[PDB]
């Protein structure tokens, strides 16, 4: 009985990894995720220049999840490139590097310089499409013409297999359109579903106040609020993108939640809010939990049930 | 202390009502909501002809909420009109009628016939914009040119004050666009935020199966999953539509949840999932709990705190 996977020409002890933005910003964080029993890690989404991000408080969590408007704080691309090229021990586990440029030009600039390190060291690019572009325009992946533009330029500029991080969608015609766009690009070998549920608003009854400072309290939602939405996106893309891998992300607190993601079609399973809250010991719990479920059901490997969610008659 | 209010030229004992679709489809349902402690009721969204709806199972509920793909089962427009015209006791509470035609032409033919009963009896129109139009393309409220057409044609055909039931949005540019469309229509006097969170997927770990039969298990989410999304939509529209009222719908299980919707800006508060699960006794509990939070805070009226959610710095 085993959780091992091999994909994108890499071998993974198990399917768990942090979600981008959680426990991945500093060298300390990245060493910690490397020391964990995660099967991989992803570095904090970066921009060309380092960023302080938004004023605090900018993340808060609660029993059913989290809200954030961090504002892409990060050490800058040069830092994460260096971590990939000189500091990361790939004998431990593979490394994804998330990039989240604020324009298509910024992303092109970073991927041209990532390419030789990716070729040589085997670092895997996760391009964040759930990302602002022009203010007053929708985020990139809710603007299908900008999304096409971004994947065209990055495919050209990078020339290597990469993956994309997607916002949730809530309409079947949007699933149909978004997957068609992704399927235009052979180099997009994996699709991570999902980024947070956009522009939620948490209000504290006692103080009569929003809980985060930026954007009048509006921010992205993660955690238990978003699991069914995350499962639907994973399955929607799994069913529409047969030639690509789908990584699952949203509401994983338990091996049973990871189990559902994998039945929906997930290959890797990312952990954001639950990992922020519980810390990296979560990965041993999740592995034990999923293995216990597999044993009860008589499944010996992930491929025996990946994508095998049943529908009704 | 009593929670009485007046709006749209009608008097309400309190700000609670059922959400459209819940406990509102048959004459029995409607009479049951009328006998409840609710401030108002809305009928099931209707089409010109009666509809059986989608295959069962089509609704399921769980600790954190519900998923449904009911498929607009209803007794048809002639039935709801006759309930509004001959059967409802307006001395008991106001009545809203929800219209959800599958084309713009369907909605115009229904509102033309509704207008004289509205004039004569005071029944209030809630137009459902979270409704498909054409297969292959997005639901109406996610296609702003089609939304504008529906509002233009309906305002012309109906010619009296009405309201709109909106899907959640998740992107600020989309709030800006949707609210500017609605503000083009002086007759749209209320906006109900929000309809269910579209196309989630619930999977049962034991059976490895989705839980509703239609659409391969995909359906709208309500309940606790959706409260911060509903609060964000209530507030976003409240800030953008100073000349309209905003009705809150989504994730109300408690008087505290109703408190948060009103702080966000809600005038009326609709109850779907919680009502489906608890039954119409819920309205007494909600009233008592809201009154209790008001007492503890020293609020004497809803108006003292409606829309008064505090931001940080
Ligand atoms: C504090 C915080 C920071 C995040 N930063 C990023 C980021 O930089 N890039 C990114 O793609 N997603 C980011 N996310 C999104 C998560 O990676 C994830 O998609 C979302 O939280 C849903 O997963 P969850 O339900 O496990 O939290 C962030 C989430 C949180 C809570
Ligand atoms: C079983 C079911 C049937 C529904 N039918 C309708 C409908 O006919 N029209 C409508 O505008 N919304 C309909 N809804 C949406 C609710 O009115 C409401 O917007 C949604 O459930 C979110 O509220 P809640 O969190 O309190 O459930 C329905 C919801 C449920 C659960
Ligand atoms: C459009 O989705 C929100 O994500 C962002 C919001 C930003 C707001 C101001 C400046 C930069 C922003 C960057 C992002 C993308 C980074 C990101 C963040 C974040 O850094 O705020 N939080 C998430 O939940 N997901 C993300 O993908
Ligand atoms: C736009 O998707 C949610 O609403 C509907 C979905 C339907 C699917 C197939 C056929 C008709 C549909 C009609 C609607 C509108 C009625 C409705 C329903 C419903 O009757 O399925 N459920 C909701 O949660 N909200 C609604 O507004």
């Amino acid at each position: 009985m085993c959780l091992k996977l091999n994909l994108l020409d890499h071998v993974f002890a198990n399917p768990f990894m942090n979600a981008a933005g959680v426990l991945c910003s500093t060298e300390e964080d990245l060493r910690c995720m490397t020391a964990s029993s995660s099967g991989a890690l992803v570095s904090k989404s970066c921009t060309s220049a380092p960023r302080d991000g938004n004023p605090e408080p900018r993340y808060m969590a609660f029993p059913l999840g989290s809200i954030n408007s961090m504002g892409l704080p990060n050490l800058g691309f040069d830092f994460y490139l260096k971590y990939a090229s000189d500091l990361h021990d790939y004998s431990k586990k593979p490394l994804f590097l998330s990039i989240s440029g604020l324009s298509v030009e910024e992303n092109v600039a970073m991927v041209r310089r990532l390419a030789p390190v990716a070729q040589e060291k085997g670092v895997l690019l996760e391009l964040n499409l759930s990302c602002p572009n022009v203010p007053g325009k929708p985020q990139v992946a809710y603007d299908f013409e900008a999304m096409r533009t971004y994947l065209q330029q990055v495919s050209l500029a990078y020339g290597l297999p990469f993956g994309v991080k997607m916002p949730p969608y809530f309409d079947i015609a949007h699933f149909d359109t978004a997957a068609a766009v992704l399927n235009e690009f052979p180099l997009v070998k994996f699709v991570t579903c999902v980024n947070s549920v956009g522009n939620g608003l948490v209000i504290d009854a006692e103080s009569e106040s929003v809980v985060i400072k930026p954007k009048q309290g509006f921010g992205g939602l993660g955690g238990k609020y978003i699991l069914p939405t995350a499962l639907a996106n994973v399955n929607a893309f799994y069913r529409r993108c047969p030639d690509k891998l789908v990584f699952g992300c949203g509401g994983v607190y338990s091996g049973e939640d990871a189990f559902l993601h994998i039945l929906a079609g997930a290959s890797m399973v990312q952990v954001g809010t639950a990992l922020q809250e519980e810390g990296p010991g979560i990965f041993t719990r999740l592995e034990d939990e999923l293995l216990e479920i597999m044993a009860r059901k008589g499944y010996r490997t992930l491929e025996e049930f990946r994508g095998r969610v049943k529908t009704i008659e």
